[PDB]
């Protein structure tokens, strides 16, 4: 409940509307569980505060302070960046346990049942199944973990540039061992697959709980129309239309309170 | 052993081609098992006896015959032929436990480790990881199965035309229940996933022991020099290179001693 939490990140104002929207839709399907987002200094105040009221939490972290522990780290591998920063998700030991979820993710219902899996526990990435996707996980906040796994950073790097690289790297009996690790697709359900394997998708895409939007092209980048409730051309815009939904409903007057 | 067996099926002779290497390669890689060939009267005279020579067994199918348990289903569903043709591999009750390979894979290495598993164990799926692949699986013949399966068929039919929607729906407890059915992906490595997720492959595809050529240009489509030993054209043709080696090398000359 108090102890146990959702954990977003937010480096930059384009992420932090996906932020606003992901945080919205926990809160629109009743979470139980604290809502919390790391956020970096590049995040404009006005989009900060539109973060202290849909998030419980809001914690900074600054890799590019000589103060930060993954600073070092990051002079050695700058294109880490994102990573290290995300990795910061471990440092929240206020938390027994929690939920990390991609900005550009989107919640269609309540998913308070992930907190009854163990670190790590994550879905299949689609592409090469046997890794999975580092977009939704639940893992326990830790300091010898975030200590671990940036060591693991610094001296091998990461295989994709990325987070999943590092992540499938250290938790590597993911694909061989617990079957209940492996986070069913519906719990991480790739934008990409839906509209590319139309057949699986028309077969379980209506159990969909939470939709990872992949590719260059994300959410905020598309024209919507809010007289049709529809974005602008693709067989499947509908969850492109509940993100923009939220964010027509409830994100966007939210940061019109903030010019006054 | 003796009542253990590798099986795949050919419906004409281009896959015959690729079923003629793909038991090469299982005899390359020294095989302690028998390969079984499940062929249709459509499959020619000369890339039959080629089989007859590759092959333990060759077991002929005629689904498009009245006498055929399949028949009539066909009728009622007459686009799952070749799906219903697959399906008599669990007919080969004169084995205990066969490992099933389409006849577009290929394999690099001794694979019999395989027996080891129990039915329905198959590697994940890329696009939609909570179904497997069924270009690859461990399965037990029985003709209680079978009959199962084709009640399956003829009732809801494939939710993607084809067997793998036909085997998902009917082993449908895989995606969440015993990790050791999650044949790990080196055993049924998708060509698609090799040229598209570089950094995964990079990282993992040395360790691939079965390749398995999808999308629409199979093997036998591409043009092979045989003097630079190589396909013309793509980041990894080594695998078709391999094949066509193996067709090269042991399936033409072996088609040629027929024209005496």
């Amino acid at each position: 409940m108090t102890d146990q939490a959702f954990v977003t990140l937010t480096t930059n104002d384009a992420y932090a509307k996906g932020a606003l929207v992901l945080g919205s839709s926990l809160k629109q399907h009743r979470t139980s569980r604290r809502l919390a987002v790391l956020t970096t200094p590049q995040v404009s105040d006005t989009m900060r505060k539109a973060l202290e009221i849909v998030f419980d939490e809001v914690i900074t972290v600054d890799i590019l302070d000589s103060g930060d522990s993954a600073h070092l780290t990051l002079m050695k591998r700058p294109e880490l960046g994102v990573t290290l920063t995300k990795l910061h998700c471990w440092s929240l030991t206020q938390y027994s346990k929690c939920v990390f979820m991609d900005a550009d993710t989107l919640v269609l219902a309540n998913i308070d049942d992930l907190f009854e899996r163990e670190e790590l526990s994550a879905a299949p990435d689609p592409g090469w199944p046997d890794c999975f996707n580092s977009g939704v996980f639940v893992y326990q906040p830790s300091v010898e973990t975030y200590n671990q796994l940036l060591h693991v950073a610094s001296e091998q790097g990461s295989f994709n540039g990325g987070d999943q690289g590092l992540l499938n790297t250290f938790f590597n009996s993911w694909a061989t061992t617990d079957i209940r690790k492996h986070l069913p697709f519906i719990y991480n359900l790739s934008s990409i697959s839906i509209y590319s394997y139309l057949p699986a998708f028309k077969a379980f895409g209506a159990n969909a709980k939470v939709v990872h939007f992949l590719g260059q092209t994300k959410p905020w980048n598309y024209t919507y129309d809010t007289k049709t409730k529809s974005v602008r051309s693709m067989t499947h815009p509908q969850f492109l239309n509940v993100w923009w939904d939220i964010f027509t409903t409830s994100v966007v007057p939210l940061l019109q309170q903030f010019g006054l």
